[PDB]
Protein backbone atom coordinates (compact mmCIF):
# COMPACT_ATOMS: atom_id res chain seq x y z
CA UNK A 1 0.00 0.00 0.00
CA UNK A 2 2.83 2.20 0.55
CA UNK A 3 3.79 4.92 -1.70
CA UNK A 4 6.05 7.42 -0.10
CA UNK A 5 5.56 10.17 -2.96
CA UNK A 6 1.93 9.54 -3.22
CA UNK A 7 1.79 10.16 0.74
CA UNK A 8 4.13 12.71 1.02
CA UNK A 9 2.24 14.94 -1.16
CA UNK A 10 -1.50 14.02 0.85
CA UNK A 11 0.46 14.92 3.89
CA UNK A 12 1.74 18.22 2.31
CA UNK A 13 -1.11 19.46 0.94
CA UNK A 14 -2.79 18.73 4.52
CA UNK A 15 -0.19 20.62 6.10
CA UNK A 16 -0.60 23.86 3.75
CA UNK A 17 -4.41 23.50 4.03
CA UNK A 18 -3.96 23.69 7.93
CA UNK A 19 -1.27 26.22 8.31
CA UNK A 20 -1.61 28.33 5.03
CA UNK A 21 0.46 28.05 1.63
CA UNK A 22 4.09 27.62 2.61
CA UNK A 23 3.85 26.20 5.60
CA UNK A 24 6.25 23.34 3.71
CA UNK A 25 8.00 23.42 0.55
CA UNK A 26 11.00 21.82 -1.21
CA UNK A 27 13.63 23.38 -1.37
CA UNK A 28 13.91 22.95 -4.70
CA UNK A 29 10.38 23.72 -6.07
CA UNK A 30 9.67 26.24 -8.64
CA UNK A 31 7.13 28.47 -7.25
CA UNK A 32 4.34 29.88 -9.18
CA UNK A 33 2.04 31.96 -6.93
CA UNK A 34 2.30 35.02 -8.48
CA UNK A 35 1.38 37.33 -5.17
CA UNK A 36 2.10 41.02 -5.63
CA UNK A 37 4.93 42.30 -4.83
CA UNK A 38 7.17 45.13 -4.29
CA UNK A 39 10.41 45.36 -5.99
CA UNK A 40 12.75 45.45 -3.91
CA UNK A 41 15.77 47.50 -5.63
CA UNK A 42 17.67 44.74 -6.67
CA UNK A 43 17.21 42.41 -9.17
CA UNK A 44 19.01 39.38 -7.62
CA UNK A 45 16.90 40.19 -4.55
CA UNK A 46 13.58 39.90 -6.22
CA UNK A 47 15.04 36.50 -7.84
CA UNK A 48 16.72 35.28 -4.30
CA UNK A 49 12.83 36.06 -3.16
CA UNK A 50 11.38 33.87 -5.82
CA UNK A 51 8.43 36.03 -6.30
CA UNK A 52 10.04 39.15 -7.87
CA UNK A 53 10.22 41.15 -4.97
CA UNK A 54 8.83 41.68 -1.49
CA UNK A 55 5.12 40.32 -0.40
CA UNK A 56 2.43 41.97 -0.28
CA UNK A 57 0.28 42.80 2.87
CA UNK A 58 3.03 41.07 5.36
CA UNK A 59 5.44 41.62 7.65
CA UNK A 60 8.99 41.82 6.05
CA UNK A 61 11.80 42.27 8.89
CA UNK A 62 15.54 43.41 7.57
CA UNK A 63 18.10 42.95 9.96
CA UNK A 64 21.45 43.60 10.17
CA UNK A 65 24.80 45.94 11.60
CA UNK A 66 24.16 49.47 10.98
CA UNK A 67 25.82 50.07 7.59
CA UNK A 68 24.84 47.18 6.40
CA UNK A 69 22.42 48.26 3.39
CA UNK A 70 19.41 47.94 5.24
CA UNK A 71 17.49 51.69 5.14
CA UNK A 72 18.41 51.53 1.00
CA UNK A 73 16.52 48.14 0.82
CA UNK A 74 13.85 49.90 2.31
CA UNK A 75 13.70 53.23 0.63
CA UNK A 76 13.83 51.60 -2.98
CA UNK A 77 10.48 49.25 -1.65
CA UNK A 78 8.82 52.45 -0.78
CA UNK A 79 10.20 54.30 -4.02
CA UNK A 80 8.73 51.22 -6.03
CA UNK A 81 5.71 50.72 -4.52
CA UNK A 82 5.27 54.69 -4.79
CA UNK A 83 5.91 54.13 -8.72
CA UNK A 84 2.91 52.01 -8.69
CA UNK A 85 0.55 54.92 -7.28
CA UNK A 86 1.00 53.25 -3.78
CA UNK A 87 1.04 55.18 -1.16
CA UNK A 88 3.61 55.24 1.83
CA UNK A 89 4.13 55.42 5.61
CA UNK A 90 6.94 55.79 7.47
CA UNK A 91 7.52 55.20 11.54
CA UNK A 92 10.20 56.88 12.52
CA UNK A 93 11.59 56.33 16.34
CA UNK A 94 15.24 56.67 14.75
CA UNK A 95 15.31 60.43 13.33
CA UNK A 96 18.07 59.43 10.43
CA UNK A 97 16.04 59.32 7.55
CA UNK A 98 17.72 61.32 5.11
CA UNK A 99 14.86 62.65 2.27
CA UNK A 100 17.49 63.90 0.26
CA UNK A 101 19.31 60.56 -0.02
CA UNK A 102 15.91 59.15 -0.62
CA UNK A 103 14.67 61.71 -3.21
CA UNK A 104 17.51 60.28 -5.24
CA UNK A 105 16.43 56.27 -5.15
CA UNK A 106 13.60 57.56 -6.59
CA UNK A 107 10.92 58.12 -3.21
CA UNK A 108 8.75 60.57 -3.50
CA UNK A 109 9.35 62.59 -0.23
CA UNK A 110 6.21 65.09 -0.20
CA UNK A 111 3.98 62.60 -0.20
CA UNK A 112 5.73 60.40 2.38
CA UNK A 113 4.10 60.34 5.54
CA UNK A 114 6.22 60.19 8.52
CA UNK A 115 5.24 60.17 11.88
CA UNK A 116 7.88 60.41 15.07
CA UNK A 117 6.10 58.25 18.20
CA UNK A 118 7.00 59.30 21.80
CA UNK A 119 7.03 55.74 22.35
CA UNK A 120 7.57 52.35 21.07
CA UNK A 121 3.19 51.54 22.04
CA UNK A 122 2.39 54.81 19.95
CA UNK A 123 4.50 54.11 17.35
CA UNK A 124 2.92 50.66 17.04
CA UNK A 125 -0.28 52.00 17.21
CA UNK A 126 0.16 54.80 14.67
CA UNK A 127 0.82 52.26 12.60
CA UNK A 128 -1.91 50.15 13.24
CA UNK A 129 -4.05 52.68 12.70
CA UNK A 130 -2.54 53.64 9.23
CA UNK A 131 -2.49 50.13 8.10
CA UNK A 132 -6.36 49.59 9.05
CA UNK A 133 -7.45 52.36 7.06
CA UNK A 134 -6.21 50.18 3.88
CA UNK A 135 -4.87 53.13 2.50
CA UNK A 136 -1.17 51.88 2.24
CA UNK A 137 0.49 49.95 0.01
CA UNK A 138 4.02 50.09 2.27
CA UNK A 139 4.98 51.12 5.76
CA UNK A 140 8.47 50.87 7.13
CA UNK A 141 9.75 51.14 10.86
CA UNK A 142 12.85 52.43 11.48
CA UNK A 143 14.07 51.09 14.34
CA UNK A 144 13.09 47.93 16.34
CA UNK A 145 15.10 48.45 19.00
CA UNK A 146 14.14 52.06 19.44
CA UNK A 147 10.28 50.89 19.87
CA UNK A 148 10.85 51.17 23.79
CA UNK A 149 8.38 51.04 26.03
CA UNK A 150 6.19 54.10 28.09
CA UNK A 151 7.29 52.97 31.54
CA UNK A 152 11.17 52.64 30.66
CA UNK A 153 11.17 55.87 28.91
CA UNK A 154 9.78 57.41 31.96
CA UNK A 155 12.01 56.08 34.53
CA UNK A 156 10.26 53.03 35.60
CA UNK A 157 12.91 51.10 38.48
CA UNK A 158 10.10 45.23 36.01
CA UNK A 159 10.42 44.14 32.27
CA UNK A 160 10.02 41.70 29.57
CA UNK A 161 7.77 44.53 28.36
CA UNK A 162 9.64 45.76 24.88
CA UNK A 163 9.27 42.38 23.61
CA UNK A 164 5.70 41.80 25.10
CA UNK A 165 4.94 44.96 22.97
CA UNK A 166 6.55 43.97 19.80
CA UNK A 167 4.33 40.56 20.31
CA UNK A 168 1.07 42.47 21.13
CA UNK A 169 1.39 44.37 18.64
CA UNK A 170 2.63 42.16 15.81
CA UNK A 171 -0.75 40.14 16.59
CA UNK A 172 -3.16 42.63 16.25
CA UNK A 173 -1.65 44.29 13.02
CA UNK A 174 -0.79 40.85 10.68
CA UNK A 175 -5.07 40.87 10.26
CA UNK A 176 -4.84 44.32 9.17
CA UNK A 177 -2.12 44.00 7.02
CA UNK A 178 -3.17 40.95 5.16
CA UNK A 179 -6.93 42.71 4.70
CA UNK A 180 -4.71 45.91 3.38
CA UNK A 181 -2.20 44.58 1.27
CA UNK A 182 0.37 46.87 2.86
CA UNK A 183 3.44 45.03 3.47
CA UNK A 184 5.33 46.65 6.28
CA UNK A 185 8.76 46.63 6.51
CA UNK A 186 10.54 46.24 10.38
CA UNK A 187 14.16 47.21 9.93
CA UNK A 188 16.32 45.78 12.88
CA UNK A 189 19.47 46.97 13.16
CA UNK A 190 22.02 44.98 15.38
CA UNK A 191 25.24 45.84 17.94
CA UNK A 192 18.47 38.83 14.67
CA UNK A 193 16.83 39.98 17.58
CA UNK A 194 16.80 43.26 19.28
CA UNK A 195 14.57 42.98 22.47
CA UNK A 196 11.18 42.27 20.21
CA UNK A 197 13.01 41.08 17.27
CA UNK A 198 12.02 37.59 19.60
CA UNK A 199 8.23 37.89 17.85
CA UNK A 200 8.90 39.36 14.89
CA UNK A 201 10.99 36.22 13.83
CA UNK A 202 7.51 34.03 13.92
CA UNK A 203 5.28 36.68 12.36
CA UNK A 204 7.51 37.79 9.29
CA UNK A 205 6.70 36.17 5.85
CA UNK A 206 9.98 37.30 5.15
CA UNK A 207 13.39 37.77 7.07
CA UNK A 208 16.43 39.86 5.09
CA UNK A 209 19.57 39.34 6.56
CA UNK A 210 21.41 42.02 5.33
CA UNK A 211 25.19 42.44 5.44
CA UNK A 212 28.18 44.48 4.21
CA UNK A 213 31.36 42.07 2.33
CA UNK A 214 33.36 44.37 0.88
CA UNK A 215 34.57 47.60 -0.13
CA UNK A 216 34.04 48.33 -3.85
CA UNK A 217 37.66 49.84 -5.27
CA UNK A 218 37.91 49.08 -8.89
CA UNK A 219 41.61 51.20 -8.75
CA UNK A 220 42.93 51.52 -5.65
CA UNK A 221 40.23 53.98 -4.35
CA UNK A 222 36.38 53.38 -2.85
CA UNK A 223 33.75 53.92 -4.82
CA UNK A 224 31.51 52.02 -2.51
CA UNK A 225 30.47 48.86 -0.82
CA UNK A 226 28.79 45.64 -1.72
CA UNK A 227 25.84 44.06 0.17
CA UNK A 228 25.20 40.44 0.71
CA UNK A 229 21.43 39.55 1.64
CA UNK A 230 20.18 36.38 2.67
CA UNK A 231 16.58 35.27 2.76
CA UNK A 232 16.80 33.55 5.90
CA UNK A 233 12.77 33.11 6.33
CA UNK A 234 10.47 32.80 2.81
CA UNK A 235 7.21 31.13 3.86
CA UNK A 236 6.17 32.16 0.26
CA UNK A 237 9.09 30.43 -1.66
CA UNK A 238 11.94 28.18 -1.02
CA UNK A 239 14.52 29.94 1.86
CA UNK A 240 17.69 30.63 2.19
CA UNK A 241 18.22 31.76 -0.91
CA UNK A 242 20.90 34.73 -1.52
CA UNK A 243 21.74 37.95 -3.60
CA UNK A 244 24.49 40.62 -3.70
CA UNK A 245 24.66 43.59 -5.33
CA UNK A 246 26.44 47.52 -4.97
CA UNK A 247 25.46 50.18 -3.28
CA UNK A 248 28.00 53.19 -4.49
CA UNK A 249 28.10 56.42 -2.22
CA UNK A 250 25.46 58.36 -2.41
CA UNK A 251 23.62 56.21 -4.69
CA UNK A 252 20.86 53.67 -4.31
CA UNK A 253 21.21 49.69 -5.64
CA UNK A 254 23.64 49.90 -8.83
CA UNK A 255 20.92 49.05 -11.18
CA UNK A 256 24.08 48.36 -14.16
CA UNK A 257 26.15 46.62 -11.54
CA UNK A 258 23.02 44.09 -11.30
CA UNK A 259 23.09 43.40 -15.08
CA UNK A 260 26.93 43.00 -14.96
CA UNK A 261 26.60 40.10 -12.16
CA UNK A 262 23.49 38.24 -13.26
CA UNK A 263 24.92 38.65 -16.59
CA UNK A 264 28.04 36.94 -16.27
CA UNK A 265 26.39 34.07 -14.38
CA UNK A 266 24.06 33.80 -16.82
CA UNK A 267 26.51 33.57 -19.62
CA UNK A 268 24.91 36.58 -21.11
CA UNK A 269 27.58 38.89 -20.77
CA UNK A 270 31.48 37.06 -21.21
CA UNK A 271 34.21 37.40 -18.89
CA UNK A 272 37.88 36.65 -20.11
CA UNK A 273 39.81 37.47 -16.81
CA UNK A 274 39.72 40.91 -16.13
CA UNK A 275 37.73 42.31 -19.78
CA UNK A 276 33.91 41.93 -19.73
CA UNK A 277 32.72 41.56 -23.00
CA UNK A 278 28.75 41.80 -24.20
CA UNK A 279 28.15 39.39 -27.58
CA UNK A 280 30.32 41.10 -29.99
CA UNK A 281 31.31 44.38 -28.10
CA UNK A 282 34.19 45.30 -25.27
CA UNK A 283 32.30 46.96 -21.82
CA UNK A 284 36.18 47.39 -20.33
CA UNK A 285 38.45 45.81 -18.22
CA UNK A 286 37.49 46.39 -14.36
CA UNK A 287 33.92 45.20 -12.56
CA UNK A 288 33.58 49.76 -12.35
CA UNK A 289 34.57 50.55 -15.83
CA UNK A 290 31.81 48.13 -17.00
CA UNK A 291 29.58 49.61 -14.79
CA UNK A 292 30.53 53.56 -16.33
CA UNK A 293 30.39 51.11 -20.06
CA UNK A 294 26.52 50.56 -19.18
CA UNK A 295 25.64 53.71 -17.90
CA UNK A 296 26.92 55.62 -20.38
CA UNK A 297 25.48 52.91 -23.44
CA UNK A 298 22.11 52.91 -22.09
CA UNK A 299 21.16 51.01 -25.39
CA UNK A 300 23.43 47.86 -24.03
CA UNK A 301 22.13 46.77 -21.03
CA UNK A 302 18.65 47.65 -21.55
CA UNK A 303 18.92 44.39 -23.95
CA UNK A 304 21.00 43.26 -21.41
CA UNK A 305 18.46 43.55 -18.92
CA UNK A 306 15.70 42.30 -21.88
CA UNK A 307 17.81 39.29 -21.69
CA UNK A 308 18.20 38.71 -17.92
CA UNK A 309 14.47 39.35 -17.51
CA UNK A 310 13.68 36.90 -20.26
CA UNK A 311 15.56 34.22 -19.15
CA UNK A 312 14.25 34.22 -15.74
CA UNK A 313 10.84 36.43 -15.75
CA UNK A 314 9.97 40.29 -16.43
N1 LIG B 1 22.22 59.76 3.72
C1 LIG B 1 23.11 59.16 2.93
N2 LIG B 1 23.99 59.88 2.22
C2 LIG B 1 24.87 59.29 1.43
N3 LIG B 1 24.92 57.98 1.30
C3 LIG B 1 24.07 57.20 1.97
C4 LIG B 1 23.13 57.77 2.82
N4 LIG B 1 22.42 56.79 3.36
C5 LIG B 1 22.88 55.64 2.87
N5 LIG B 1 23.88 55.88 2.02
C6 LIG B 1 24.60 54.87 1.20
O1 LIG B 1 24.15 53.56 1.60
C7 LIG B 1 24.99 53.12 2.68
C8 LIG B 1 24.18 52.97 3.97
O2 LIG B 1 22.98 52.24 3.73
P1 LIG B 1 21.89 52.11 4.91
O3 LIG B 1 20.69 51.43 4.37
O4 LIG B 1 21.72 53.46 5.51
O5 LIG B 1 22.65 51.15 5.96
P2 LIG B 1 21.82 50.38 7.11
O6 LIG B 1 22.12 48.93 7.05
O7 LIG B 1 20.41 50.81 6.98
O8 LIG B 1 22.42 50.99 8.47
P3 LIG B 1 21.38 51.58 9.55
O9 LIG B 1 21.70 51.38 10.98
O10 LIG B 1 20.02 51.80 9.01
S1 LIG B 1 22.05 53.38 9.34
C9 LIG B 1 26.06 54.19 2.89
O11 LIG B 1 27.32 53.60 3.18
C10 LIG B 1 26.09 54.85 1.51
O12 LIG B 1 26.78 54.05 0.55
CL1 LIG C 1 13.63 45.94 -8.43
Amino acid sequence: APDREKALELAMAQIDKNFGKGSVMRLGEEVRQPISVIPTGSISLDVALGIGGLPRGRVIEIYGPESSGKTTVALHAVANAQAAGGIAAFIDAEHALDPEYAKKLGVDTDSLLVSQPDTGEQALEIADMLVRSGALDIIVIDSVAALVPRAEIEGEMHVGLQARLMSQALRKMTGALNNSGTTAIFINALRETTTGGKALKFYASVRLDVRRIETLKDGTDAVGNRTRVKVVKNKVSPPFKQAEFDILYGQGISREGSLIDMGVEHGFIRKSGSWFTYEGEQLGQGKENARKFLLENTDVANEIEKKIKEKLGI
